[PDB]
């Protein structure tokens, strides 16, 4: 239909330790949500103090939660999460001021702009109830002030009836059109995994949805997300013929960032796997038995690893399963673009 | 068919405030012409001379004017135009040295390479007569004397006689292929905008054309192209049921520039607006009243806004518009190749 | 198939001037080898030893020789050449620290982190024998000392036998699928080509393989490879009516290099000519005549130039031309996609 | 098939802190691969020295890691655990010479022969790709010198076509006879498990494998692995109903370890517990749910815990479980022998 955008009239001021709900204008459907901490970071003390580097600014929001009726959730990251992702799918020339460490003149200010993105694909948000994107904002650096606030920016498709029709009509209760793709964008993270040379197991994929590429990071209590702890990740599929589909060191798989993101590594404790590339397209689990796909991490210390999945869930993926070749080969051109805009 | 690339033998000196008219050969279909400032720039003077900001270097040639028959215009854009659109649409990676505010060291010299390019798709030069890209320099930097000249270099591609029938033949008249799509690159300067809060009316992107995207960038008086003015920008459709297609915060919409170029801010007063993910595909505008869309802008201070459109033109839009399914369907996927090809 | 990644064991510790033989286990078919440089360049001496600028750190690996069975060979590069393709395919965003003239703290050190890639598309290596990646170490650093180690990641695609049948069954003789893509990047070094301004003749692409790009850089005695004598390159069709697919101008073939890989030019000594944007699809010379074509350099003085091709054969290319019209469309799908996967 | 052993003509010189590679011929199948340091422990000075007690010889080698394809890991132990594993599987009658605090004579010299055994049951290694097992030495004892070499002993079986046939052919992927069973003997140190009373939580065994028996041995910093912390020693199953299939007194502990294996304790600090004493057969985590069963330790003062596991994986487990009962019957009987062929 008719993508147009928007920033919503209204806006929220940066507190700090603060729950900040956001209801999200039900319009059309909604494309793509971004957040913008916008401000300045005020010194106001006589010694000029430098911002707490990496994850900052982006842990300014300490979490992000888009759900919708209540009970659905969309999204749920960490700013310093969400943030890193953000960082690397956009070649790390997503808005971050200012940069980790700067300093803010003795009495004087810097500034802040730093910014999230949530691709629902094309949610219908006219048909569901309540998307409240709950901000959660962490802590103000010390020795200076955020003086921000957020900026909604939602860029709706006007999805028509008509539309509708043309790519399977409604699902099986008739709640989101047959070819609605639910962006899981979901971050499970992991305490005190310990500090090994082969890789231990950390985590399992729960079954339930088709997951994209993996963001996971560290966190050392001294450096925080400036180690270089994880040394050896790897994803072993438990069930069925144990098959390692990745086996690379910290330093090949930031390697592979390097070539796939073409930016930096974001720091010495992060990284991006993409199933699509140890798979052929992505990783479904959406049928598969739990505890079906795990994986594991070598950290030179003990730790706390975050796991960020980009991943979408089909609300009608039986339907689309069980589809006439006719009709499936349509249906399917739809959800299959519709996967690969939420990217970030 | 067989793109191959050379550059003219003839090149031209630069020298500031002139015209220098350049033949472009007329071998096979040009593709894209890409023209580069090649030279240093001296300091001749005791004390090291810092150059301009920008637009610097990107000024050094105020104008720029390719098109054919001296009547048809496929460029008519800036060097601070071309060249801060070649900025986006290459990461920022474009070849522009010195960068602005680089000092020339006392008694020493600096080296300058700048380029441009002008994307034509399959452009019938072979059909055509006379390509001549003008080239109006402007001025020379304060204390630095340029000794730079331009490279003509021309992509052509074998288009058969074979191949153009094999994509509806020629036109109505028959003076180029009946798939042929011109781009229509123009820069459409306004003076004096008011300045203002909520976005006032800056002008209208006037019909015959489809428009693929829109650079605006403000020049206030004191800081040039370097002031952050532009707060608010403003996409309405003013025909038909009234809409905002865009109504987005200037900071959000170097946002979605971030994202999408990934590159930063050309500066605090540039941005990018692709009509194809604001409308279903491009922004047609090849028979719609004049006066139908019109772009806005909330200044902090009143200045001048400068408007450069990538948009391009059907030569025979109507026989492409009344041809059978059949056809237009084949018809279709050339004049869609070629709409792409014209990115820059 | 089903692709997965892993990193071997065993490394093998970097002396300088040795041969070190990598043995690469044959598990399934590999479709790429990376190799990392790891560990630090250490100074032990009083003063703050800069290290030497490029090729380096890339040369610290003086050559690159992956082959089957002693005595066919898939790669034959210098770490130099094979560094620079890397430093273009992956928009200069390959891991090479510490960058060309880093200083090592006197008495204290810095961070080693180099990468190749070795592309075999999906190279038959479980029906080969003996894949052995001889690495030929090059020299340390005057003044620091290389504490690295190689690192082998190999990339298995889980190619069954049910699905070598689905591309064309085996081989004429049955060694390799019929459908192979035996990866070919062998670097062709010529000496002392003459100071001139007109392109002279450099060195003739021989027939039988398929060019897909070729990586050219000069080598001044002087500036190492960071000079500027490359001005003019051209590629010459010399059998027939003499035609010149390529007749571009230093600069601008590094300006190619600009929008094409989106990356700095990797010195003023280096650029990458891609055949198939002058050419309709790949430059193909399995069965042209021999001193077909040949790529000229202008050179400002008399250096040495290297060619890197990164060229591919087809080992039973007579039956995938003398297929059934009805096969050839599916073998050459395979064979297709197989080509382009020999990226860098 | 036919059982046969030779030792490997090439040997292996102990040097202090290395890591020394051994390639494992793969002629037939590897059912257990023996490892003996073997020379004489020198004293150069003037003083008769007496060698470091436990774990030495033992610690004589660091580390172990038998893995195939450079990837799959078999083995993941210390010399100081596989060490005491060995001491007590064999009735404390593996070589071990010197004993721990034995006198080197002054100026003169004793006698250095240890062992190891990694069982391999029957391992695939005609099927199977590098199996190289990496001894990363240890450290030479002060005033003492290591004039030892390693002596590689392996015990092929001659499994053929038509007996790997008799079993089950191969597996679903066919990499491996279907009734495989590969061994998967890991060690994992903890670190700091503070000092307590009542045992407290030290470490799950994380699924994927069927355990045997666990090697649990404390070392202090004090007295290294000869003091007599772990008073109380406990297994319980956290997942399902919360039990305890372990909760004996560390005197008791090594009590069942005086009849069970026949020998006095290795130090106050070690101990053996076998699975199939405290469940039905072996404790088997092949899909069980990670942290179900996790090892407690009540220790005089906080140190380091390292429980050494001998555990083994059915990488077919699922064709094994998912079979007839007719078939089944005698493909288990055949993974049933195999099981135990892994003792040490």
């Amino acid at each position: 239909g008719e993508i147009y955008t928007e920033t919503l009239q209204q806006t929220y001021a940066w507190t700090a330790g603060t729950n900040i709900p956001i209801k999200i204008p039900r319009n059309n459907f909604i494309r793509k949500i971004r957040v913008q901490l916008i401000g300045s970071i005020s010194n106001s003390g006589t010694a000029a103090v430098t911002l707490p580097s990496a994850p900052f600014p982006y842990n300014l929001v300490q979490t992000f939660n888009l759900s919708y009726e209540g009970s659905k959730t969309l999204y749920s990251v960490s700013g310093t999460g969400l943030g890193i992702l953000m960082y690397y799918t956009t070649k790390g020339q997503n808005p971050a001021y200012p940069a980790p460490g700067t300093s803010v003149p003795a009495s004087g200010s810097v500034n802040l702009n730093v910014m999230w993105e949530f691709d629902l694909a094309r949610f219908p948000a006219t048909m569901v109830q309540n998307i409240i994107l709950s901000i959660l904002t962490g802590q103000a650096p010390s020795g200076v002030s955020i003086n921000a606030s957020f900026y909604i920016t939602i860029t709706y498709e006007r999805v028509t009836a008509q539309e509708i029709l043309s790519e399977g009509g409604l699902g099986a209760d008739g709640e989101m059109p047959l070819a609605t793709v639910l962006p899981k964008v979901i971050e499970i993270p992991t305490f005190n995994v310990p500090a090994s040379s082969a890789p231990i197991h950390v985590a399992y994929l729960q079954p339930g949805q088709i997951y994209k590429r993996q963001l996971v990071y560290v966190i050392n209590s001294t450096s925080g997300i400036n180690n270089t702890d994880p040394t050896e990740y790897e994803l072993k599929i438990v069930r069925g013929v144990p098959t390692d589909k990745i086996k690379v060191s910290w330093a090949a798989l930031q390697a592979e960032n390097q070539a796939e993101y073409q930016v930096a590594p974001y720091s010495g404790a992060s990284a991006i796997i993409d199933f699509r590339k140890y798979f052929n397209g992505d990783l479904d689990l959406t049928h598969a038995p739990s505890d079906s796909i795990e994986y594991d991490l070598a950290l030179q210390n003990q730790d706390n690893v975050y796991s960020l999945y980009v991943s979408y869930v089909l609300p009608y993926y039986d339907q689309l399963a069980a589809l006439p070749a006719q009709v499936a080969a349509i249906v399917q051109q739809y959800v299959a673009r519709q996967k690969r805009r939420i990217k970030r």
